[PDB]
């Protein structure tokens, strides 16, 4: 129920992804994938017992919040976690059947506010990711 878990395919090699999935200047690029929100700035340190701070807040500036914690453990294609101020848990989970690689996030939904909202909240901006490939065009393949 409350243990939310949404996944994603991207065709991409697990270390390609890696370093665009944790490098900064790229998701200030798509940061919350949204119009009614921007990031004028964000900072990040993947590193064991570092610390990260993300600045964003609405486009007509009415509401304005900062995310940071501090990462608990750090492995190269394995699992990336970090503790949250509020207390709540997020873990991302690194798999791959074969050609394809499959991220997995899990998600500490509130109770005050309705799961079915936030719930496809997650899902939309992962189908972004879908609707990116799909600029194949073509999308020819061999086979498979």
């Amino acid at each position: 129920g409350n243990k939310i878990t949404v996944e994603v395919t991207v065709y991409a090699a697990i270390e390609k992804v890696w370093k665009y999935w944790n490098e900064p200047a790229h998701i200030m690029k798509w940061c919350q994938a949204s119009p009614e929100w921007h990031v004028p700035a964000a900072q990040n340190d993947l590193k064991a017992g570092g610390t990260f701070t993300t600045t964003m807040a609405a486009k007509d500036g009415s509401m304005s919040f900062d995310f940071g914690g501090v990462y608990d453990q750090v492995k190269t294609n394995d699992l990336i976690e970090y503790t949250i101020g509020d207390g709540r848990k997020v873990r991302i989970v690194f798999t791959h059947t074969g050609d394809t690689t499959n991220i997995v996030e899990s998600f500490d939904p509130e109770e005050t506010n309705p799961r079915e909202l936030q719930q496809s909240g997650w899902q939309a901006i992962l189908n972004s990711f879908k609707s990116y490939t799909e600029n194949n065009l073509e999308h020819h393949h061999h086979h498979h």
